[PDB]
């Protein structure tokens, strides 16, 4: 399947994209303003992941440190990124459909919209600034907005049991975004989508 990954921030971001265990086509890539990027993901891909890097600096072998998203210091993600990062999120040919989600299980550090670019199915979107209403508590220094659970550590914000309900953390992220995942057990937010689908992944849609 195709992505193409968008930069529409007036800012640069370091997109990366894998699967938790392997890079996604290249796994990252610098882009400045308006740029695009294409990648290509193979048919039946399960647990894919694209996020935006933020204030990022690498040098010539591709080495170095993010501020938001940061995959172990690689330019090229092999693994998934350091909190907070709002995630698009994708599981490919799972019995003929594709499954698409925008999730803010994970923080949330630069919009996004996660649309399909084919036809029959419905794109996702968490636009809002949630930077800027960020709670006190859950605020990243190195800046984004962290998910309760990366800050505390607790059964009830991690959903460890398995059994967990919605906080007043998890409300602040799905009252800005409804859309998107806000805790582990929230009702689903997931998109079906025909199988072998084509997606355009858009940073900062709407600034």
């Amino acid at each position: 399947a195709t992505f193409e990954i968008v930069n529409r921030c007036s800012y640069t971001v370091w997109a990366a994209a894998s699967k938790g265990d392997a890079a996604l086509d290249a796994g990252g890539r610098q882009l400045n303003s308006g740029e695009s990027w294409t990648i290509n993901v193979e048919p039946g891909t399960k647990g894919g992941k694209i996020w935006a890097r933020t204030d990022c600096y690498f040098d010539d072998s591709g080495s170095g440190i993010c501020k938001t998203g940061d995959c172990g210091g690689l330019l090229r993600c092999k693994r998934f990124g350091r909190p907070p990062t709002t995630l698009a999120e994708f599981s490919l040919n799972q019995y003929g459909k594709d499954y698409i989600d925008i999730s803010n299980i994970k923080g949330f550090n630069v919009p996004m919209d996660f649309s399909p670019t084919t036809r029959g199915c419905r794109g996702v979107r968490c636009a809002a600034d949630i930077v800027g209403q960020c709670p006190a508590k859950l605020k990243a220094p190195g800046g984004g907005c962290n998910d309760a659970c990366t800050v505390f550590q607790t059964s009830e914000y991690c959903c460890t049991t398995g059994k967990c309900g919605p906080t007043e953390y998890s409300r602040f992220f799905k009252r800005l975004c409804p859309d998107a995942f806000s805790y582990v057990l929230d009702k689903p937010t997931t998109v079906t989508c025909p199988g072998s689908s084509n997606y355009r992944v858009t940073f900062c849609p709407t600034a």
